[PDB]
């Protein structure tokens, strides 16, 4: 029994990650067979980040501008292509580390392990998820852009988020490994904000069947409601609309736990409304929601304290 | 920005990890170099548990009743012996990923890392204190036992915890790699409960510094105050008692902000005595025990 947040085991991304540095910025790359993964921000300057042309600053560049440093050893870099917003650097050899692999787009309400890292060495592990305004509520400091996000689905490693920037008001943007950001969100230094942000409203359900299944039933009630009415209730506290698919994708839980589902969002409802009055839910003064419903199958037990 | 419950990196634990199966008992042992660490309880059946001859069952086992798993490979035992509640057995390989290492005990209030481990195969990474009352609120279920705890202090890792039992509220207990337990808990089935815990005062000032390094302020306020005084209010809470060894620890952090630590004692003062108001505190409602000093600056500077 217990509840946390757990993250992947990293060891088979530590294997991968390598120090990048071009003139005087340097940052974080993903190194898998032959071919190193990065920002394309490497590239640019001071000046350059509020219109940065990266065609124009890229054919400038030859190989052997870009220093890539794998723990000890310098990696010879034998060519450079950008595809969106990351540079894909071509080296002499092979990383022997490289572990089964894909690369995968995700959806808002996902999560992840972050490995943060600096100078190339990673510094420390944590669980995130996708926030529905497609930022991610990170813990990142200068240096760390490079850092990458992964899901560990067996023996297969699945890259899901490299990191380039955190926002205004302290919340992190990245892309996809093929580079393409999540979100409106543009490497370039503008005026660009964080959409207003929603609760993950399937993931708290989730959540509220993880704590049920760990022997907790506090917060039940006798109440049903339809899926419309729990709609037009949750958006007026800012939590995201749930749809037949959520509904669908919490069957599972909903038989461990013999709660039907718009039950347990009936039992949203009257906790939205009433607050928890002193109790904790799995140790939280707050509603979690960033445990999907796949975080919970996976980390509880699948026999329920009755 | 932001701030996070956060793990060490696993990699070089994970690389130690094994399965040891001894009859229909199967857990996980700490291979490094040519020893398998796991807890001693792996040759108990049920009944064996109510009342065990650690000693006694030991002595009538040969060692090839302990089937050890390294991935795909088997190892061969050709030694075992027992240090307290841990059982050492000797292998014919030496671990060729062993990392540089040092087993330590740590002290309740200090964290450390948590690789979770089912089958001799590594399931996940999340952050612990040890608890006032020697208990770790783990996340595990049944197999997870010699699941270990460590830190990270350059290249070496600092093994400081290995897995035991869960106590009836859902808590975990478990020995230092040397087999010295944390807590008053014995590896056999009898009644056993956590102790009634308190709260780690030093780690909640460490974690009121990270939201002020954040931008989080509103509980800042004009007042200062006496350890003495502060204690009192402690004591009234369920606190641990500030001492000045605690003050000097958060010299740095006090420091960075500006806060004297006395000075961010009236702060916890306050939120002790009238809550927090509706508002939250780097995303928390309730005050936040579980970072050391050390954590906040690794993690706000590093
Ligand atoms: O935001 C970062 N770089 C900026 C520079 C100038 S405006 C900008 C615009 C686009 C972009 F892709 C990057 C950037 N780096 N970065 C990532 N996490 C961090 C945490 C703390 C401080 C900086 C951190
Ligand atoms: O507590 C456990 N074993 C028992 C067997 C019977 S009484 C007993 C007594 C002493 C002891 F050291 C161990 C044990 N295993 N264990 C460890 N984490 C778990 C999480 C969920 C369920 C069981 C879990
Ligand atoms: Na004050």
């Amino acid at each position: 029994s217990g509840f946390r947040k757990m993250a992947f085991p990293s060891g088979k991304v530590e294997g991968c990650m390598v120090q990048v540095t071009c003139g005087t910025t340097t940052l974080n790359g993903l190194w898998l067979d032959d071919v190193v993964y990065c920002p394309r921000h490497v590239i640019c300057t001071s000046e350059d980040m509020l219109n940065p042309n990266y065609e124009d600053l890229l054919i400038r560049k030859s190989n052997h501008n870009f220093l890539v440093q794998a723990g000890n050893v310098q990696l010879r870099v034998i060519g450079h292509s950008m595809q969106n917003c990351v540079l894909k650097l071509k080296v002499d050899t092979a990383n022997p580390k490289t572990p089964k692999y894909k690369f995968v787009r995700i959806q808002p309400g996902q999560t992840f392990s972050v490995l943060a890292c600096y100078n190339g060495s990673p510094s420390g592990v944590y669980q995130c998820a996708m926030r529905p305004n497609f930022t991610i509520k990170g813990s990142f400091l200068n240096g760390s852009c490079g850092s990458v996000g992964f899901n560990i689905d067996y023996d297969c490693v699945s890259f899901c988020y490299m990191h380039h920037m955190e926002l205004p008001t302290g919340v992190h943007a990245g892309t996809d490994l093929e580079g393409n950001f999540y979100g409106p969100f543009v490497d370039r230094q503008t005026a660009q904000a964080a959409g207003t942000d929603t609760t993950i409203t399937v993931n708290v359900l989730a959540w509220l069947y993880a704590a049920v299944i760990n022997g907790d039933r506090w917060f039940l009630n006798r109440f049903t409601t339809t899926l419309n009415d729990f709609n037009l209730v949750a958006m007026k506290y800012n939590y995201e609309p749930l749809t037949q698919d959520h509904v669908d994708i919490l069957g599972p839980l909903s038989a461990q736990t013999g709660i039907a589902v718009l039950d347990m969002c009936a039992s949203l409802k009257e906790l939205l409304q009433n607050g928890m009055n002193g109790r904790t839910i799995l140790g939280s003064a707050l509603l979690e929601d960033e445990f999907t419903p796949f975080d919970v199958v996976r980390q509880c037990s699948g026999v329920t304290f009755q």
